Protein backbone atom coordinates (compact mmCIF):
# COMPACT_ATOMS: atom_id res chain seq x y z
CA UNK A 1 0.00 0.00 0.00
CA UNK A 2 0.73 3.88 1.02
CA UNK A 3 4.57 4.33 2.28
CA UNK A 4 6.88 7.14 3.52
CA UNK A 5 4.16 9.32 4.24
CA UNK A 6 4.37 11.44 7.72
CA UNK A 7 1.36 11.53 9.26
CA UNK A 8 -0.31 15.34 9.58
CA UNK A 9 -3.71 14.21 11.33
CA UNK A 10 -5.75 11.39 12.15
CA UNK A 11 -6.66 10.65 8.22
CA UNK A 12 -4.44 12.87 6.28
CA UNK A 13 -0.83 11.83 4.98
CA UNK A 14 1.97 13.94 3.14
CA UNK A 15 5.18 12.60 0.88
CA UNK A 16 7.18 14.52 -1.25
CA UNK A 17 6.61 12.09 -4.45
CA UNK A 18 6.08 12.52 -8.05
CA UNK A 19 2.38 11.23 -7.73
CA UNK A 20 2.75 9.59 -11.58
CA UNK A 21 5.47 7.50 -9.92
CA UNK A 22 3.28 7.08 -6.62
CA UNK A 23 0.16 5.88 -8.50
CA UNK A 24 2.37 3.22 -11.02
CA UNK A 25 3.82 2.26 -7.40
CA UNK A 26 0.98 1.94 -5.28
CA UNK A 27 -1.86 0.96 -8.13
CA UNK A 28 -4.52 3.41 -5.28
CA UNK A 29 -7.97 2.43 -5.90
CA UNK A 30 -8.59 6.44 -6.52
CA UNK A 31 -5.90 8.88 -7.72
CA UNK A 32 -6.86 12.37 -7.75
CA UNK A 33 -6.07 14.73 -10.88
CA UNK A 34 -6.21 18.53 -10.58
CA UNK A 35 -8.43 19.05 -13.14
CA UNK A 36 -9.41 22.13 -15.14
CA UNK A 37 -13.95 22.47 -16.04
CA UNK A 38 -13.00 21.26 -19.65
CA UNK A 39 -10.96 18.39 -18.48
CA UNK A 40 -7.82 19.45 -20.65
CA UNK A 41 -5.00 18.08 -19.19
CA UNK A 42 -2.48 20.10 -20.57
CA UNK A 43 -0.29 21.10 -17.55
CA UNK A 44 1.14 20.66 -14.03
CA UNK A 45 -0.50 17.58 -12.40
CA UNK A 46 -2.99 17.07 -15.15
CA UNK A 47 -0.51 17.16 -17.76
CA UNK A 48 1.97 14.79 -16.00
CA UNK A 49 -0.96 12.21 -15.35
CA UNK A 50 -2.57 12.17 -18.78
CA UNK A 51 1.10 11.81 -20.29
CA UNK A 52 1.17 8.77 -18.63
CA UNK A 53 -1.91 7.51 -19.27
CA UNK A 54 -0.22 7.93 -23.36
CA UNK A 55 -3.00 10.48 -23.66
CA UNK A 56 -5.85 8.31 -23.07
CA UNK A 57 -7.21 9.91 -20.10
CA UNK A 58 -7.68 13.31 -22.43
CA UNK A 59 -9.65 10.61 -25.10
CA UNK A 60 -11.74 9.66 -22.51
CA UNK A 61 -11.91 13.16 -20.92
CA UNK A 62 -13.03 14.43 -24.13
CA UNK A 63 -15.82 12.21 -24.75
CA UNK A 64 -17.12 13.02 -21.12
CA UNK A 65 -17.22 17.15 -22.00
CA UNK A 66 -18.72 16.25 -25.38
CA UNK A 67 -21.69 14.43 -23.21
CA UNK A 68 -21.95 16.18 -20.33
CA UNK A 69 -20.12 19.68 -21.11
CA UNK A 70 -17.65 21.04 -18.47
CA UNK A 71 -17.18 20.74 -15.06
CA UNK A 72 -18.08 23.27 -12.60
CA UNK A 73 -15.68 25.39 -10.59
CA UNK A 74 -15.08 22.97 -7.25
CA UNK A 75 -17.03 19.84 -8.66
CA UNK A 76 -15.45 16.96 -10.29
CA UNK A 77 -16.41 13.62 -11.75
CA UNK A 78 -15.21 9.76 -11.69
CA UNK A 79 -13.80 8.41 -14.56
CA UNK A 80 -11.28 5.31 -15.31
CA UNK A 81 -7.43 5.55 -13.63
CA UNK A 82 -5.73 3.93 -16.98
CA UNK A 83 -2.82 2.31 -15.89
CA UNK A 84 -2.52 4.26 -12.84
CA UNK A 85 -5.40 3.82 -10.12
CA UNK A 86 -8.91 2.12 -11.14
CA UNK A 87 -10.50 5.38 -10.96
CA UNK A 88 -9.25 9.21 -11.35
CA UNK A 89 -11.15 11.66 -9.46
CA UNK A 90 -10.98 14.57 -11.72
CA UNK A 91 -10.98 17.42 -8.99
CA UNK A 92 -11.43 21.16 -9.90
CA UNK A 93 -9.90 23.38 -7.37
CA UNK A 94 -9.95 27.06 -8.22
CA UNK A 95 -7.30 28.50 -10.25
CA UNK A 96 -6.88 32.02 -9.17
CA UNK A 97 -4.36 32.87 -12.00
CA UNK A 98 -7.99 32.69 -13.90
CA UNK A 99 -9.49 35.00 -11.28
CA UNK A 100 -11.64 31.65 -9.93
CA UNK A 101 -12.73 32.16 -6.59
CA UNK A 102 -10.37 30.50 -3.52
CA UNK A 103 -13.49 30.46 -1.15
CA UNK A 104 -14.31 27.64 -3.51
CA UNK A 105 -11.71 25.24 -2.19
CA UNK A 106 -13.53 24.19 0.24
CA UNK A 107 -15.93 22.69 -1.70
CA UNK A 108 -13.68 21.47 -4.17
CA UNK A 109 -11.69 19.26 -1.21
CA UNK A 110 -15.42 18.21 -0.33
CA UNK A 111 -16.03 15.98 -3.69
CA UNK A 112 -13.04 13.91 -1.53
CA UNK A 113 -14.74 12.70 0.86
CA UNK A 114 -16.92 10.25 -1.60
CA UNK A 115 -13.78 7.97 -1.04
CA UNK A 116 -12.69 6.24 1.50
CA UNK A 117 -8.94 6.54 0.84
CA UNK A 118 -7.16 8.79 -1.79
CA UNK A 119 -3.73 9.44 -3.53
CA UNK A 120 -4.18 13.34 -3.95
CA UNK A 121 -2.27 16.63 -5.18
CA UNK A 122 -3.04 19.60 -2.79
CA UNK A 123 -5.78 21.36 -4.65
CA UNK A 124 -5.06 24.77 -6.52
CA UNK A 125 -1.37 24.45 -5.60
CA UNK A 126 0.97 25.12 -8.42
CA UNK A 127 0.09 26.53 -12.00
CA UNK A 128 -3.34 27.13 -10.05
CA UNK A 129 -1.64 29.59 -8.05
CA UNK A 130 -3.23 29.24 -4.42
CA UNK A 131 -1.06 29.36 -1.66
CA UNK A 132 0.09 25.73 -1.19
CA UNK A 133 0.12 26.36 2.86
CA UNK A 134 -3.44 27.96 2.55
CA UNK A 135 -4.14 23.98 0.17
CA UNK A 136 -3.07 21.89 2.97
CA UNK A 137 -4.88 23.38 5.70
CA UNK A 138 -8.27 23.54 4.33
CA UNK A 139 -7.81 20.13 3.46
CA UNK A 140 -7.51 18.72 6.67
CA UNK A 141 -10.21 20.93 7.72
CA UNK A 142 -12.23 19.49 4.86
CA UNK A 143 -11.67 15.74 4.07
CA UNK A 144 -12.76 13.32 6.82
CA UNK A 145 -11.79 10.39 4.48
CA UNK A 146 -8.23 9.02 4.31
CA UNK A 147 -5.65 11.06 1.62
CA UNK A 148 -2.23 10.73 1.10
CA UNK A 149 -0.92 13.57 -0.51
CA UNK A 150 2.20 13.96 -2.81
CA UNK A 151 4.04 17.03 -3.14
CA UNK A 152 6.51 16.97 -5.93
CA UNK A 153 8.59 19.98 -4.87
CA UNK A 154 11.19 19.04 -1.86
CA UNK A 155 11.50 22.85 -1.09
CA UNK A 156 7.46 23.40 -0.72
CA UNK A 157 7.33 19.86 0.87
CA UNK A 158 9.92 20.75 3.62
CA UNK A 159 8.20 24.31 3.76
CA UNK A 160 4.65 22.84 4.37
CA UNK A 161 5.29 20.26 7.14
CA UNK A 162 7.47 23.04 8.89
CA UNK A 163 4.92 25.39 9.23
CA UNK A 164 1.78 23.04 9.10
CA UNK A 165 0.11 23.54 12.46
C1 LIG B 1 -6.33 -2.64 -4.41
C2 LIG B 1 -5.50 -1.44 -4.79
C3 LIG B 1 -4.27 -1.32 -3.92
N1 LIG B 1 -5.12 -1.50 -6.21
C4 LIG B 1 -6.22 -1.36 -7.18
C5 LIG B 1 -5.68 -1.28 -8.59
C6 LIG B 1 -5.46 -0.06 -9.19
C7 LIG B 1 -4.86 0.04 -10.43
C8 LIG B 1 -4.45 -1.11 -11.12
N2 LIG B 1 -3.85 -1.03 -12.36
C9 LIG B 1 -3.41 -2.21 -13.08
C10 LIG B 1 -3.60 0.26 -13.00
C11 LIG B 1 -4.70 -2.35 -10.51
C12 LIG B 1 -5.32 -2.43 -9.28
Amino acid sequence: SFSGYLKLTDNVYIKNADIVEEAKKVKPTVVVNAANVYLKHGGGVAGALNKATNNAMQVESDDYIATNGPLKVGGSCVLSGHNLAKHCLHVVGPNVNKGEDIQLLKSAYENFNQHEVLLAPLLSAGIFGADPIHSLRVCVDTVRTNVYLAVFDKNLYDKLVSSFL
